[PDB]
């Protein structure tokens, strides 16, 4: 197709691999580019996370409320949310909205906690029908990304289908999928990535994620106006394990998609 053509051109520029997969909720139609492939997930899978405790959250009405200790040895590689409340509390809804808005990995380890290990948040994503999502380890490590190394991967087409039944679909109740709805759209670290190559008028809610070997991920719904909503990943990985982050490369990505 055009757009794979396109989206081929665009990953030869890079020097990296790309991995896209589009959904058009309006006829179900997809548009994948290696979609099928394995990429490491890095912080994109705090939305697995975060939904997983939701789910506990339509049995235990009020957990979202339940306050959690911070102490100074759960601090980890970055807690730009957490550190604030070092010897104090954040509820789950707090530490959830600090993992998916801020990326904080003090938070995503109190969401695995919660859940009873990285096995929790992969149990979650076979209950829903996903069989290729895995996470492996916890926040601090589960970014190295390593070519072929398949923990804490899954694949783009995997992702989209998840991301649409978490967010649209009826994988949560319905108040769960509104507040994850909420918080994706409320995340702060997206605005030069699938964002950036998106119209203006557009509603988007996303999680990135980055990692080692130049890893830059990045995966939204997207809200035309009059036109039925979207879902895209974009995924990429290069050679080098210093390589730079290349959100560019994700909002070149989404502008490629949205054109077609
Ligand atoms: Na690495």
């Amino acid at each position: 197709s055009a757009v794979q053509q396109k989206l081929a051109a665009l990953e030869k520029s890079s020097g990296g691999r790309l991995g896209v997969a589009l959904i058009d909720t309006a006829d179900n139609t997809q548009v994948l580019y290696r979609g099928d492939e394995r990429f490491p997930m890095c912080s994109t899978s705090k939305v697995m996370a975060a939904a997983a405790v939701l789910k506990q959250s339509e049995t235990q009405k009020q957990l979202l409320n339940q306050p959690v200790e911070i102490k100074p040895a759960d601090l980890v590689n970055y807690n730009p949310i957490a550190e604030k409340h070092v010897n104090g509390t954040m509820t789950l809804a707090e530490l959830s909205a600090a993992a998916l808005q801020y990326s904080d990995n003090t938070a995503m380890n109190k969401l695995i906690a919660q859940l009873g290990g990285p096995g929790g948040v992969t149990a979650f994503a076979r209950a829903i029908g996903d069989e290729t999502f895995r996470l492996d380890r916890t926040a601090s490590t589960l970014n190295t990304a390593i070519p072929g190394d398949p923990r804490d991967t899954t694949t783009p087409r995997a992702m989209a289908q998840t991301l649409r039944q978490l967010t649209l679909g009826h994988a949560l109740g319905e108040t769960q999928r509104a507040q994850l709805v909420t918080w994706l759209k409320g995340n702060t670290t997206g605005a030069a990535s699938i964002r950036a190559g998106l119209p203006t008028s557009w509603t988007v809610g996303d999680k990135t994620g980055s990692g080692g070997y130049g890893t830059t991920n990045d995966i939204a719904v997207i809200w035309p106006q009059g036109r039925a909503p979207l879902v895209l990943v974009t995924y990429f990985t290069q050679p080098q394990q210093n390589a730079e982050s290349r959100r560019d490369v994700l909002a070149s990505a989404a502008r490629i998609i949205a054109e077609g």
